[PDB]
């Protein structure tokens, strides 16, 4: 079986775990734990951080045997290549890059945010933009199942990650854009998908590590 | 010829340009240009942000007749098709993603510190991992010539933007790397690097914007 190393949280291995499981792949989970306040003690990591045999030691990472892979949009690459999720034309590499990066940038706004000591002042400012962020991603996806077209691909599961951890940060953020709502619903939906997240293993909180003000339990 | 729109600094277009030239590429340059303190005015672009039909307006962007495109690796994955410049084995493709990813983690490393108004503070424990992360750089690249391995591809052009920057904020940092230092001179060596250095369009400054504390001119 495949090896997903990452903290216990949601984190960046969310959307790792449901194409796992969408895929069908045989996978394990080894899951580090950090410590609590004043600590956030890191040492079930750091102890075997250099002994994994990755190139660029980090959380989380994917080994498959020969391969060892850190890096969350690699380790979603390295999956989706193997099971033909990926955009195949130009166009659709093109709108899958884009959204790969855009998706990451909007990510780590929210990340920025939750993890900011300032978190009370800064949640208005951030709630101020999040609809114009939303419109711009619902105005690419438009009336298309998907993100890349008619077929499932990588960027759904990073789209759904990203979209949905909204959605639990302000319920109400996708009212005004019904395709985004369908979009969860769909993806929420699929077979595997809905039969994962009905089971032990679903682990969509805490979103954030220990050391965030939002999130952290 | 394409447009390639970025504030008028080296940032994130760098690696752009420089795959542009490389790459014999029709190109010229839409330069918007930040207002000083205490104003950092930004209209210029501000203004046509959102009339350039870009579906998540941005900078660097890039116009290629039919394709609009923003976000920096996404500029660079569509360059890089165009001219065989990616990596074809799955090998290649797994080592391309962690590259382009890690390498975007090190820059924004950077970029936290010399936007940080504790810059002062903070530079020497930037300065105490450095080594550390130029190690992990020296050894993945071995003694190939590029990254990838035999042939050049676009994480080369990443590669030598956020390595080559390092050397400009501590001119030292690469002396105990000497494959590190060689990969900077055979890419500044490259016959359409080396001329394209050499002319007047050359930008390696300022690093930063405006709001920079290091590197802002
Ligand atoms: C809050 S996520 C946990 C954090 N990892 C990263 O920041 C990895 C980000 C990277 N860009 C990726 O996407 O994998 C981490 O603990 N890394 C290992 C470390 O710092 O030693
Ligand atoms: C300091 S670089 C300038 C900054 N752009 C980005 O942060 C883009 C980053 C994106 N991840 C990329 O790589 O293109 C910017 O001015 N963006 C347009 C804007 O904020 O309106």
């Amino acid at each position: 079986p495949m090896t997903l190393g990452y903290w216990n949280i949601r984190g960046l291995a969310h959307s790792i775990r449901l194409l796992l499981e969408y895929t069908d792949s045989s996978y394990e989970e080894k899951k580090y734990t950090m410590g609590d306040a004043p600590d956030y003690d890191r040492s079930q990591w750091l102890n075997e951080k250099f002994k994994l045999g990755l190139d660029f030691p980090n959380l989380p990472y994917l080994i498959d045997g020969t391969h060892k892979i850190t890096q969350s949009n690699a380790i979603l690459r390295y999956i989706a290549r193997k099971h033909n999720l990926c955009g195949e034309s130009e166009k659709e590499q093109i709108r899958e890059d884009i959204l790969e990066n855009q998706f990451m940038d909007s990510r780590m706004q929210l990340a920025k945010l939750c993890y900011d000591p300032d978190f009370e002042k800064l949640k208005p400012e951030y709630l101020q933009a999040l609809p114009e962020m939303l419109k711009l991603y619902s105005q690419f996806l438009g009336k298309q199942p998907w993100f890349l077209g008619d077929k499932i691909t990588f960027v759904d599961f990073i789209a759904y990650d990203v979209l949905e951890r909204n959605q639990v940060f302000e319920p109400s953020c996708l009212d005004a854009f019904p395709n985004l709502k369908d979009f969860i619903s769909r993806f929420e939906g699929l077979e595997k998908i809905s039969a994962y997240m009905k089971s032990s293993r679903f682990l969509p909180r805490p979103v954030f590590t220990k050391m965030a003000v939002w999130g952290n339990k």
